[PDB]
């Protein structure tokens, strides 16, 4: 059911999302670790998203959160990196997609910072980096991330010092770093049919000068 179409590098549609990709790259705690050293990206492609089913099924659960939050769905456009982004294009998220051992509990995790969502590209901690390499810093290999729409509905705010249930009346968590006053936040959704994958954006990080 899911059909991927090529933007155009011409198209004003692929300019904003590589936009939103490259100026939100940050500086990790890590030092580069798990999602290599870099200041921007090599787009080399970016696709949008075509499921008329995992559509329909987001839409749906959007219209329940919004109807339950005095009618705001808080929707967002915000990064996702997996190994399983092969996976979650064709049958959408899932459990199999949530981070047990989160922060903010055992949900799907986002994030504002695409750099944030490359550190996952490879696994939790970067997992052994590339495939062909095994380097978190590869330079070489074509990483994938999604820029997704999520739904937030009421979200509960929860400070940090950097399939579970949202808290009780809530639709959604905000992870927000307070120590980083350049970290922007994480948001944690229960629930697979709060998000959808609309952009696959394919890439290689960019060795500094
Ligand atoms: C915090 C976060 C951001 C993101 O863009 N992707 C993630 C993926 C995971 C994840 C969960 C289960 C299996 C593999 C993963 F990379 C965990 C946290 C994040
Ligand atoms: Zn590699």
């Amino acid at each position: 059911g899911t059909i991927l179409i090529d933007l155009s590098p011409d198209d004003k549609e692929f300019q904003s999302v590589e936009e939103e990709m490259q100026s939100t790259v940050r500086e990790h705690r890590d030092g580069g670790h798990a999602g290599g050293i870099f200041n921007r990206y090599n787009i080399l492609k970016i696709q949008k998203v075509c499921n008329k089913k995992l559509w329909e099924r987001y839409t749906h659960r959007r219209k329940e959160v919004s109807e339950e939050n005095h009618n705001h769905a808080n929707e967002r456009m915000l990064f996702h990196g997996s190994p399983f982004v092969n996976a979650i294009i064709h049958k959408g998220f899932d459990e199999r997609h949530a981070y047990i051992g989160g922060m903010f509990g055992a949900g799907i995790y986002f994030a504002e910072n695409s750099s944030k969502s490359n550190q996952y590209v490879y696994g939790i901690g970067g997992g052994t980096g590339c495939p062909v390499h095994k380097d978190r810093s590869c330079y070489i290999c074509h990483r994938q991330l999604l820029f997704c729409r999520v739904t937030l509905g009421k979200s509960f705010l929860q400070f940090s010092a950097m399939m579970a249930h949202s808290p009780p009346g809530h639709h959604s968590v905000t992870g927000r770093p307070s120590v980083n006053g350049l970290a922007l936040a994480e948001y944690v959704i229960y629930r697979g049919e709060q998000a959808y994958p609309e952009y696959l954006i394919t890439y290689q990080i960019m060795r500094p000068e």
